[PDB]
């Protein structure tokens, strides 16, 4: 009955351990800070590396939520229904506490690495669910620092580990997501542009009368929400149900048709007199959000990162296992160089991000304060900019069965492009890094002192530093990218030639910085690279 | 911000008792031997009417279920994939013991009849899983009888109340589902046009070579099939997995795209030498497999009376609210005048059910098994046909909102035609009642003697027992849809007479009997029948 | 490679005539005075029947159309987005003037039959074209009587044979369709209870606020709209453009998701100070209509019965070919009975829908006029309601297939019963009866008549009138639809016996009026009756 049999076709990548498997997390960790972490993480690694928890992340984005904005009736009802799957992925996210482990009472020393970590591992399974999870990790020290009165009983339940999906007023759930509404029609990166207008208030509270046209998580239990006052551009309070439990005022009216990220809900909205309370003062809305700007910033870097290392990984089980021409493609002279590559380029990201991870840990002192204020948009733009083409090659060593839809690497090539596009996107990251370099003090002593530290070990390192020198006597601001991309190696460079072994530290400055290409690796740092990349070290 | 305020807009029925809202159901099932089972019936009415509940029934059609011929390596893979709100109604079916309470070791007396009360609130909620549950129920015993040994360890769990949806062979597995496969390209209700073809193995097993054409739950463990042999038509038990652990060799090619049953998977298949073990004789097939068709009938004629119910349910509790020309639509004389008809064909229906099933319980009875012979058929045929009209018509009480596929009634009405044309249809139903009244030995004493039992009770119903007299004189086979409804009324007629409140009967007997129509139902029977229908007696 | 060989399966039909085949119709359109359109009918009737005509009405269902509230820029666009088969059907449907044949200057003696079965063809491929259809032909007449002086260049479009999919303002197009808005959240039965509310401007014209809430053919250049005024309920022409060029405030909020009908667009609508013009007197909104529902009632008995002539059509194709237990399944003497009986109804339905195109055609006449306003809802009660259960019969004919979606039968099942809950649904159809019984001056004499003209040739049929005769002594409103149903009869009756051969007659009347069922047709009646449904008399 058969015309043929099928052979020389890998299983897919399934039930192994996200955590376990990648040797530079691994060592990440326990450099960092968050050692005492490690046996959860490699529990959760094998929880969510199973066919079943891959299987949710399919689910929930070929399953796409539904705007609901009236009954059968005909009365309004602004909700969004999910498939269980989505629900699934929460409840997991809020019991390993990556929405708040950071921010909890007793939150010990490493725990904003920590929670990098479990949120690296969450991210490889499925994308949409970290949006929640992000936008609440970033906005809940804010919101402690400011929760205005009449919602005093969040308190407990943005400390919980539960994710509660009631459509209920926040101070009656066991646990809370936080959005953020600032982009509108005319501008989201210029956000003095916003036109959505606040009047305070008899009782010291604002009706709002506007629109946002990004508005994710319309389910958040509240939204941080720019909008215009006699006073300046102000952020608020917006919550989903007034203190006496009527709806407020948010209309949601068209949920976006996306590229990727598919399982997350993204509205577009309007605000009929609906009631926000000011955080801060007239005028300090741009201000107040800096540093959960920061944060969401990070996570971008980190999720590309995530999905960049998933991608990475289903690749090279799948090239070890594949013949071509008579042999293992993994072995192929061509296919094994540009695997190693890969395989530097993620080494050197993580050495970095986890280094930022401790930057933002540490943030009572100074100089690791201005340290995560300068690297995270330069990882942002930089990471989040090499997420494509590095997706892209990952799904060309499959081959044609990495462009079908079955696949987890189609998913993870249309998500890409979101956390690039995110907060300004690129062009706003360097321009970001621009204005510190030219207007913080601190900064130029802060670089020289980590230049030094290393200053000798490699050549094309400090010819890259002499370079970088040079470009900052006149930083125009067309050159923002170039700026930018250098101090991002720098930054890489040096936390690798300071805790990388000195073959790979070597392998990475002349990979990445030596100006003519045509680098060979040797065979040895081959070898170690795909190795650690596939367990071996943790 | 609004145009219009909204009113007049009826809540939609849930969160409510689907066993306590039904006084006839109460009291047949107390009637019928079954009480005992009460206590449990409220509280599964209680679980089964919640709009969660009603919601995994919504799910499981809007999401049907997906065929999966090959994997993603091109591997032969012949798998069905369904929504998860699937498997949970799957489990709460066997926990209830939907598909095997009457076959238990120590079943108590009225367990066929406990099953079927169990049996019609699940079918209110949702039908597709009914098929599975239906098809099991029906050749468990057979199978119990005639079980190949090399399935020996199928019996234990052929009788637990746990569904598992492992793809392993049934020994291994903790609950089975069987199906039937009769129907050909080339005929359903001619089964011995079959083409399907067994070959006798040398260790007495035999290979089969063709197709089917409606082939329902291909995930089930077995199916019961018919095939060709020297000896005649035969068949055989084939399942999923052979004795040493191989997937048999059933290629499922396509999966039917359905008017309604769509939650259900139908595939049509072809065997490739799949392996089958005679069960009986052969050239036995038709014979073997009649007491089969029997209760999968008797289910048919259940379930369209289930769904009835739910669409006479919704159509009341909508026209006790809506508002009219300033007064409620169930008060207004026409509307009133319709649903209190509505409600008298359901008593009788219930009566008519609830009396066969317990015929069928008594079946060691010889009297009590020609009952369920002759009469199941009957009631297929008759309450089959009713379902569609009677579902419209509920839809039309409702208005425009019925219409729409946000309402329960669609799916109800696109539901109906299945079980008209199930097992032959409703001409073969008729066929075959015509074929027992002629062939069957005691038949016309059996009738006698009910009939004796209430004559003189009511004019109308004595007259059309002379009617159907006549008739049986020359019963011409053109005339079998007219004998089979007269002998369907009579039924009815019987059981109402007898245990129905005199003014009910008699009400029943004049709006289904006499031969004029113009019929009008008193104030005091509309009242007592719509109040019956929401609750009251139970 | 084959498991089997596929044999005894029916080809489907296609390339047929709609019109040719249908020796009812071609007798009715001649003798109703429509005879010089046969040759034009039997043209479109090949045309309409061919598999590519067949194919546009598939795709137009299978692709519904999508609402565009919002263009990608986040401006309001109000518009829908059809599949072009949707655009090439209702190039035909205008081609053939089934919207305004009837209204042409010059339009010949028997146009509004001739319309009708123009109609009739086209409703037989597709059905949820026809609304567009059915509301501009209904509408037509009353807006060129009342037509707003703005809009004086609308008459020349309103005439044309050009359908035209432009959005633009009525005046700039080469042709038009209109609709009704008049179904509020709180009642499409009860008008009055409408509380869109229009108030007088300066210039005449009036600003509405409000809602519709089942608002079909958003796309059409106007609607027809029910709102109050302070001097009470009214009629407005709301067009979909003002004067000016601008678009009138009518804002589409949700289409409908329908269980049939599905290839039209229908959609909740809310007027934001939306402008419209008052036809007629403040408070005589519901008069000014009456007609207009008339002619709509019309179309919805015209409709369900054509798509009973395409069920039985398709049935009676499939049982000649298919056979059963070794002959011809149309052989078959149950299934030949039961179509013969169905053929049977099909030929009184068409006698009766014709006769009341002629009453239509030629209501200049006062006794043409009132048989038409009496006989209209009869018709749209007991044609629509009979849809449904005819059309699942056929399906039962075909079997299994019968119930897949690849078959016509399904979406014919799903279309049958919006006819029914059209305007006010059975039981307003009845009360309008029991109304026009009650109070219009004639009726009792003109009902005489026609039946002192056929009295003495059938015994059932004097029966039956003695019978309503009694009825209509006390004439109670819950007895509305016995009454309807036995008016309905005695106008078929009276036209088979004046125009059928007197066998076919003597048939009709036994079956249909025959109090004691049991009633064999002979086999000269089942031949004529089968041959003339699939050509024959043509
Ligand atoms: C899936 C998704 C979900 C989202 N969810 C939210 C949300 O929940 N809340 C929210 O507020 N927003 C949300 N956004 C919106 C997102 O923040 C914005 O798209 C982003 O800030 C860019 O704004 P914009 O699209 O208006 O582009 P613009 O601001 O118009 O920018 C266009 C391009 O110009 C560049 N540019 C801008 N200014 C300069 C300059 N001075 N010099 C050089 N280049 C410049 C930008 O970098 C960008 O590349 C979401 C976006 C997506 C895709
Ligand atoms: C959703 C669905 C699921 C199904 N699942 C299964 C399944 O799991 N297993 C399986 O075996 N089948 C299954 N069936 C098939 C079903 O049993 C058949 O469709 C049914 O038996 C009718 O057979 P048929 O379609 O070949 O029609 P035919 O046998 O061709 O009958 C067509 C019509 O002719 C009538 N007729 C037949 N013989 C006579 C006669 N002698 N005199 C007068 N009238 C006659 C029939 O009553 C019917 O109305 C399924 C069907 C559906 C719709
Ligand atoms: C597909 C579709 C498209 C439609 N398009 C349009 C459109 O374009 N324009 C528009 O205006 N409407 C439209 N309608 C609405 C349609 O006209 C209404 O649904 C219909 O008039 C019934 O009104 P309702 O749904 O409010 O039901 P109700 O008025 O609430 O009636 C419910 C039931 O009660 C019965 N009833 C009402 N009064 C009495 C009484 N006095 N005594 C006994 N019984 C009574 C009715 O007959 C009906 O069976 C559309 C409907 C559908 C399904
Ligand atoms: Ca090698
Ligand atoms: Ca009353
Ligand atoms: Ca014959």
């Amino acid at each position: 009955w058969q015309t043929h049999t099928v052979f020389n076709q890998p299983i897919p990548l399934n039930n192994s351990n996200l955590y376990l498997s990648d040797g530079a997390l691994c060592e990440a960790v326990t450099r960092e800070g968050a050692g005492w972490d490690s046996d959860f993480l490699a529990s959760i690694g094998q929880q969510l590396g199973t066919a079943e928890s891959l299987e949710l992340g399919r689910l929930a984005n070929v399953n796409p939520p539904e705007l609901l904005r009236y009954d059968a009736q005909g009365r309004r009802l602004d909700d969004v229904r999910f498939h269980p799957a989505w629900h699934l992925l929460m409840q997991a996210l809020c019991t390993n506490r990556v929405h708040n482990l950071a921010w909890e009472e007793d939150a010990r020393s490493g725990a904003f690495v920590a929670r990098a970590a479990r949120f690296m591992l969450h991210a490889q399974v499925e994308a949409g669910s970290l949006c929640p999870i992000t936008m609440t990790f970033a906005a809940t020290p804010l919101l402690l620092q400011m929760l205005p009165a009449p919602f005093q009983d969040w308190t407990t339940p943005l400390l919980s580990d539960r994710y509660d999906s009631h459509l209920l007023p926040g101070g009656q759930k066991r646990g809370l997501l936080i959005g953020m509404g600032m982009t509108e029609k005319q501008g989201g990166s210029d956000v003095m542009s916003n036109t959505t207008r606040a009047e305070r208030l008899e009782d010291g509270s604002y009706r709002l009368v506007g629109h946002k046209w990004f508005f994710s998580v319309p389910q958040s239990d509240a939204h941080l929400v720019l909008a215009q006052t006699a006073g300046g551009l102000s952020c608020f309070f917006v919550p989903r149900f007034l203190p006496d439990g009527q709806r407020n005022a948010i209309r949601l009216e068209r949920l976006k048709d996306k590229l990727g990220n598919r399982s997350n809900a993204s509205c577009e909205v309007e605000f009929q007199d609906a009631i926000g309370w000011l955080l801060g003062l007239e005028g300090e809305g741009i201000r107040l959000i800096l540093k959960m700007g920061g944060m969401t910033r990070f996570d971008c870097a980190l999720g590309s990162h995530a999905m960049m290392r998933r991608a990475f990984s289903l690749a090279i089980y799948h090239a070890h296992q594949r013949h071509v021409f008579g042999n293992p493609l993994i072995q192929q002279p061509l296919m094994r160089h540009v695997l190693s590559r890969m395989a530097l380029q993620l080494e050197g990201q993580t050495a970095l991000l986890f280094r930022l991870a401790r930057a933002w840990d540490r943030r009572a002192d100074a100089k690791e304060a201005l340290w995560a204020r300068l690297f995270t948009p330069a990882a942002k733009f930089v990471i989040c900019k090499r997420g494509m083409p590095f997706v892209a090659e990952a799904m060309e060593v499959l081959g044609g069965i990495g462009y079908c839809e079955e696949s987890e690497l189609p998913r993870l090539y249309r998500e890409m492009p979101v956390n690039s596009i995110w907060e300004g996107s690129g062009n706003i990251m360097c321009l970001d890094v621009l204005r510190v370099l030219n207007k913080q003090a601190g900064v130029y002593d802060l670089l020289s002192e980590a230049f030094v530290e290393v200053k000798g070990q490699d050549r094309y390192f400090d010819r890259a530093v002499r370079r970088l020198q040079q470009q900052l006597r006149k930083p125009a601001e067309e050159l923002g990218r170039e700026i930018t991309h250098q101090l991002f190696l720098l930054g890489c460079g040096a936390q690798m030639l300071k805790y990388a072994s000195p073959p790979m530290a070597q392998a990475w400055c002349q990979v990445m910085l030596d100006t003519r290409g045509g680098v060979r690796l040797s065979e040895q740092i081959q070898n170690d690279l795909l190795l650690r990349a596939t367990g071996g070290v943790c």
